[PDB]
């Protein structure tokens, strides 16, 4: 019968230590915020700032990394970045001059599937008439009917949709969701169902330390999100 350290000591046979061996290396360190991070989308954001580090973890392990007090700083005044370490952020190190990085983040975008849970950052409404296959979201003309296979799928998610002439027809039109509206499973399988992508990868720089001042500079997007507050 053997104790649980025992136990433990043959199991134990990370982010922390590299932020804080990143930290001495960069002119600046960014806090950012991300909408729709997918694994994917990061992988590329490395791959092309190829001369940053890029980390993004739990956010108390970050903070703790930097140093959340003048006493348990890093390095001069980086205490303060850590204000911006709430929600869905992560840390950018670059030598970079701060125009060109938001350069790059400011035209940096690409979308998917909205996932249930997600506001909807559009109105989406299938117009009356001939149901085509991305309802509304393409021009008809650049668009094909819809395919009658789903007219019983569309009318279990919800949509009056009848067969008329060999073409699923409403018939006003039909809202799919509201802007501002929290996306349900039954919403997300419709917007799937028509291709429409309502999810959008976007970051948002926060704000950023620079060694050279040991000062932060805020940034817009910094300004009005909530801040970090000390959890001893």
């Amino acid at each position: 019968k053997r104790a649980r350290v025992y136990h433990l000591t043959q199991v134990n046979k990370r982010l922390f230590s590299n932020i804080r061996e990143t930290i001495p290396k960069y002119q600046h360190c960014f806090v950012f915020s991300v909408d729709n991070m997918r694994n994917n989308y990061l992988k590329d954001v490395r791959h092309e700032l190829n001369d940053c580090r890029i980390f993004f973890g739990k956010t108390k392990l970050m903070a703790r990394a930097l140093g959340t007090t003048p006493e348990e700083e890093q390095a001069d005044g980086l205490h303060r970045l850590t204000r911006y370490l709430t929600g869905t952020v992560g840390l950018l190190f670059t030598n970079r001059d701060p125009a060109d990085i938001e350069s790059y983040f400011s035209n940096l975008s690409q979308v998917d599937f909205a996932r249930a849970g997600t506001v909807a950052p559009r109105t989406v409404t299938v117009p009356p008439g001939i149901v085509y296959s991305t309802g509304g979201e393409v021009p008809p003309e650049h668009d094909v009917p819809v395919s009658h296979t789903l007219e019983p799928e569309l009318r279990r998610l919800g949509m009056p949709v009848r067969m008329i002439k060999g073409k699923v027809c409403l018939g006003e039109g039909y809202t799919i969701c509201k802007e501002g509206e929290v996306l349900d499973s039954r919403q997300t399988r419709l917007l799937k169902l028509f291709s429409i992508c309502l999810s959008e990868f976007k970051v948002s720089l926060l704000g950023y330390w620079s060694s050279a001042s040991g000062e932060v500079t805020e940034l817009e997007a910094g300004k009005t999100r909530p801040k970090r507050e000390g959890n001893r």
